[PDB]
């Protein structure tokens, strides 16, 4: 993770686009690392909001220099179908999932556990699923969720395929994941604030 | 569905590739008439396999006139990881998908129903299920197919989606999928006998 860390924030607070996508497009390939066919959906939907974002993106990258362009520009674009269009919407579920892995590593990193099973990593998942997603999926996905969570990794395998190669510990391996979650949270934690500012963000359930 | 009616089978059983793949082609789309977001990484693995038949077949049509061509093709090109590679596995998996969709529109069409709940499909889909998928599924996957069941239409929101537009009764509808699962169901019978003649089945569970 700590390869690709994310830019620090500016004191105006905007988000490159370009930097952006180049950065949280290396976040799907970890779901190839999880051991389960299960993942595969999951990697196509995050990596499918970041190809929309992309697209829009490429038709004027100046236009579209920052996050906060894209959801302007799109709601003067659009008028009434906004912010249930375009980039805007797939940014909207994009920081869904950012989020769920944001509270998720951080959760391994504090050392939140299952007493009785502290090799698992169920609470950390459940928690961040709570957290980030829960509320916008109806009770059949939710169904699901329950499901998928017993394909989860045990906690030492998933720090071993964090780090495969590198030769360091499972202390080390969690410092470099507390690195990478210092700028990542706070551009997650913008993004949402930028969504509420520009009254962008929905609640409908799937 | 009966306005793309497989071809009918010729006496020496051979599937002509580019045929087949237009017709199977316009199944998918079906999926998304069935009123629910759950259906989406369905639609996607089927579609997934016709495009990988599709890949191999564009690259020598003429080599690869027939499925059959294609599996005995394969089995020399690639030596020991057939027939777990190509559109051999693209094949293996598709006709299952194809065998649950025949399962479920023949249950649907011979009158089976939970005659306390006559106008859901969950047990036609049980039984598809049952007979197609389910012995390739490990219970984490069978699990998230009980979730799923739930987001099954109504029959007759099912069979009025089958027919919009076209101003026909239940029962001609209903006439017309019968007409269509008679090429159907013999070109899957003929692909599972071919897997089986070839030895090109596997057993896995995913
Ligand atoms: C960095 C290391 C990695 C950290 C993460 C590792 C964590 C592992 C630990 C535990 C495992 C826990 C279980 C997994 C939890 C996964 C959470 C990760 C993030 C989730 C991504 C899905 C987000 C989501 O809910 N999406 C939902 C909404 O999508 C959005 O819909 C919009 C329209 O309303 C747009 O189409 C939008 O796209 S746009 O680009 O056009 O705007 C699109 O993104 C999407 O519906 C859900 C997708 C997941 C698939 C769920 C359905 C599965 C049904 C399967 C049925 C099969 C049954 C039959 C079997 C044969
Ligand atoms: C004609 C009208 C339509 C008729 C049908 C309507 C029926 C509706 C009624 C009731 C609904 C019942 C529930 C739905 C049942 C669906 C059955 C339809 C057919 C299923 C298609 C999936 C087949 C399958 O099991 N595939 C499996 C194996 O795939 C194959 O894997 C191979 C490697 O081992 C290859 O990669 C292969 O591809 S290849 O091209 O490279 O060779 C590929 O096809 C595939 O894994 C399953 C895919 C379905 C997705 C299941 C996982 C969902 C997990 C979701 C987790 C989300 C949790 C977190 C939430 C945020």
């Amino acid at each position: 993770l700590a390869e690709h860390l994310l830019k620090p924030l500016p004191a105006d607070k905007q988000i490159e686009t370009g930097p952006f996508l180049e950065a949280v497009s290396h976040l799907p390939p970890f779901f190839d690392c999880l051991g389960s066919p299960v993942f595969t959906p999951i990697k196509a939907d995050i990596s499918g909001n970041i190809t929309k974002i992309k697209a829009v993106y490429d038709t004027n990258p100046a236009k579209f220099r920052t996050l906060q362009n894209i959801l302007e520009v799109e709601k003067e674009m659009y008028g009434a179908e906004w912010p249930k269009v375009g980039a805007t919407l797939a940014l909207m579920w994009l920081k869904r999932g950012l989020r769920f892995i944001q509270v998720f590593l951080q959760s391994i990193c504090d050392g939140e556990r299952d007493e009785n099973h502290p090799n698992l990593i169920r609470v950390n998942a459940t928690k961040a699923y709570e957290m980030a997603l829960k509320k916008y999926h109806g009770w059949i996905v939710q169904k699901i969720f329950q499901a998928a969570l017993y394909a989860a990794p045990y906690k030492s395998d998933f720090l071993k395929a964090l780090s495969k190669g590198q030769n360091v510990t499972e202390e080390e391996c969690l410092e470099k994941i507390r690195l990478f979650l210092v700028n990542y949270t706070a551009t997650i934690d913008v993004i949402y604030e930028m969504y509420t500012q520009m009254n962008a963000e929905l609640n409908y359930k799937v």
